[PDB]
């Protein structure tokens, strides 16, 4: 494989976010610029962020999720930025925030086109129906990960929470590509 | 709305041919450029053509599905080379080829970056589940289409036939984001 023209970027990390403190979300929305509580739309509220511009869904349990994020610093800085505006309406954390990388989704090029019928047809565990879904689908099994690949060659690869593992990923599928013959 | 940043760039064609006439696959084979036959796994010839650089599949029945084409022009051509490869080996045709087109996948960018968790919380139907596939799959009905839609604007349109009823899909997509205020 020539990796050479294989690029990889971040496009988006979610975190898992407990922030151990009970939350009013009648309240938290005070905190969140137009966001809005319709219990029966989604349980928790969804904080938008304008620095870092992040979405958390926040729910009552405290734990929340950190979307719309393109670092790992964004994670932190909306972690902490929230906990801030917590505390400034009277929100006491039991812990420490516990950040966890929920996902990354990572978009890339792997170098070429493919035709993804021969692709489908080719490779062993890829699922190809673009009718319903575009690109054909690569699930990595170490790490757990999903790849879509394009016939522009152009890749996203997702379910991946190291950008390290999205790399190897996109590595195992290049591999398997170039294994069977479709490099 | 502002259609002026929205690109879309066909990717690929897929069209079903039925050349109506029965195929030995076997004499078949030694017509194409290329080939990948592997009759145990997969019934058709992979058909790798130089000109146009498509791939037909081609089965027994004489149906084809012409892939890895990027114009209607590939398509034509490609059954055409093929309709004559056949014909210089005995292959007559009766009917005229009935070539259709299956498949049009066009990559794009709406030119808005944007939060999936939050698109998908917001729009009332698409489908977003990150860990099993990358970005929102938005449906059109009509016309029944598939937009696969990035973080970073970038969409892929699969399902059309048209690039009109593509573009119509990505405008039925921005018409809901702009509906939803996601743009």
């Amino acid at each position: 494989v020539d990796m050479s023209k294989v690029k990889l970027r971040i496009e988006n990390i979610v975190a898992s976010v407990d922030l151990f403190a009970q939350l009013d979300l009648e309240k938290v929305l005070d905190l969140c610029p137009n966001s809005k509580y319709n219990p029966e739309e989604f349980p928790g509220i969804i904080c938008h962020l304008d620095d870092p511009k992040v979405a958390l869904l926040i729910f009552s349990s405290g734990k929340l999720v950190v979307t719309g994020a393109k670092s790992v610093q964004d994670i932190e800085r909306a972690v902490a930025k929230l906990a801030q505006k917590l505390k400034s309406i009277g929100v006491k954390f039991k812990r420490a925030p516990q950040i966890d990388v929920q996902n990354m989704v990572f978009s890339g090029d792997i170098g070429r086109e493919f035709n993804l019928d021969v692709v489908a047809l080719t490779l062993p565990n890829c699922e190809y129906e673009p009718e319903q879904f575009p690109g054909v689908i690569y699930r990595v099994k170490e790490p757990k990960s999903v790849i879509l690949l394009f016939s522009s060659g152009k890749i996203v690869c997702s379910g991946a929470k190291s950008e390290a593992d999205a790399w190897e990923a996109v590595r195992k599928l290049l591999r398997e590509l170039d294994k069977y013959g479709l490099l």
